[PDB]
């Protein structure tokens, strides 16, 4: 049904998006530690999380997985 | 419990190739800034794992399953 479609897109990547909050801290925390430069550490992480979150399950993602178990009928 | 395994087995293939590619990504961008290729690898291997500890597991796809009301608690 529609209702179990909507249920599967809202819970199928939580723990993706659990887990992003805490990626731009966690790549700080990991930078500064290991490269010792607050100043470079800052660029790092501004200048490259788009590609960790580019790696993050989005709705449309969720749509297809929730598809795959067959909840979603519909396309889109 | 195969309705279980089912749901499990989709979520685990879903997220599979983002899993992989999150170390690789970070390593990736480590050698676009550093450079430094020896650094970056021993920065990847072993020294983020504030980071690495963040991506999604088994575990995690056997809650959503439990939540879809399709498996068991662990
Ligand atoms: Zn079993």
């Amino acid at each position: 049904s529609d209702t179990e479609c909507h249920f599967c897109k809202s819970v199928i990547n939580q723990a993706w998006n659990t887990s992003e909050q805490a990626m731009p801290q966690a790549m700080h925390q990991a930078c500064l530690r290991f490269w010792l430069d607050r100043q470079k550490c800052e660029q790092f992480v501004e200048q490259h999380m788009p590609q960790l979150l580019a790696l993050v399950p989005r709705s449309q993602d969720a749509h297809i997985t929730c598809q795959a178990l067959g909840v979603c009928e519909a396309p889109a």
